[PDB]
């Protein structure tokens, strides 16, 4: 669940030009998985949100010279 | 650095009795790796500590029914 996914997540994230993992937290007891993304551009955070989307369940939000990327995943 | 350093952490929690994994931050510019864990007793955080330290950098600290353990790991 948190191993098998950060995998597929890394997987994604490696495949998208433009992006960074920034950071990333798990709490066990929501089983929820927080990811903040750095990203070059608008279009680079986009064109990552929806290859996570189409492998988990949700687009990333937020955005805050500097770009970033939340995407919070519940399993 | 990540991916596989989880799969050790999880394999010294897996072994360990009396341990769960609690939440996990990793923050990519530190390459820093901060774990809680909760326990059943002072003895099982103990049993942890020493594991993770066998395996990695440092022994795990502070401590908060309601025991708790914090591993930062660098790499």
């Amino acid at each position: 669940a948190l191993i098998s996914r950060l995998g597929a997540l890394q997987q994604i994230i490696d495949d998208t030009p433009g992006i960074r993992l920034r950071t990333l937290s798990f709490d066990a007891a929501r089983n929820a998985l927080q990811l903040e993304i750095s990203a070059v551009s608008s279009q680079a955070l986009e064109q990552f949100s929806q290859r996570a989307r189409a492998r988990f369940r949700v687009q990333t939000g937020e955005m805050k010279d500097g770009i970033e990327g939340r995407l919070t995943l519940e399993g």
